[PDB]
């Protein structure tokens, strides 16, 4: 597929730096795809209506219902757009948690850091889903394919290069995934 104008080598791009930490590469990172995928969404919010969307879904036989296990324990079935909001905001109060993605060097990264990253991880893969999947259209109306793809390519590569999301949990962007990179023969 076509890449962005101003992008680099992504393969290159989400390998760990020499001397670098691991869990505070992951953390650059995953910040970095949570402002990616702000910045993709917020481009089409204003086709991803209640009406549009009356349930949060990536093709019909992949619904989503919202739940953090904290303030909402019985899974809300709602439009894709509030269970986006419910779910970008509970990623943002993660990365805002001192405790979590410390703002001071004197602390360390928790012991259940790489828990936290990897659920962070796949809900944010659930946006990139339902975009691909109920507005691709939009998508390409405002001719930004190249900023979904690559954006997708370069998160979909950091997390096969570390291993943070399992198989099952991409199922609905599969073929697309094996479609990424290239084999050289
Ligand atoms: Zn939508």
């Amino acid at each position: 597929m076509e890449a962005t104008l101003g992008s680099g080598n992504l393969r290159q791009a989400v390998m760990l730096p020499e001397g670098e930490d691991l869990n505070e590469w992951i953390a650059v990172n995953t910040v970095d795809f949570f402002n990616q995928i702000n910045m993709l969404y917020g481009t089409i919010t204003e086709f991803c209506t209640e009406a549009s969307c009356p349930v949060m879904s990536a093709g019909p036989r992949y619904e989503y219902h919202w739940a953090d296990g904290t303030n909402i324990k019985k899974p809300i079935k709602c439009s894709a757009p509030k269970y986006i909001d419910y779910l970008m905001t509970w990623v943002q109060d993660q990365l805002d948690d001192e405790t979590l993605f410390p703002s001071k060097i004197g602390v360390p990264f928790p012991k259940n850091f790489m828990s936290v990253a990897k659920t962070i991880l796949k809900r944010l893969f659930r946006v990139y889903a339902h975009i691909y999947h109920q507005h691709f259209d939009s998508v390409m109306q405002l001719q930004e394919e190249a900023h979904l793809n690559t954006s997708f390519k370069h998160f979909i590569f950091f997390v096969q290069e570390f291993n943070l999301i399992d198989r099952r949990e991409l199922a609905p962007l599969q073929e697309l995934i094996e479609k990424l990179g290239s084999k050289d023969r």
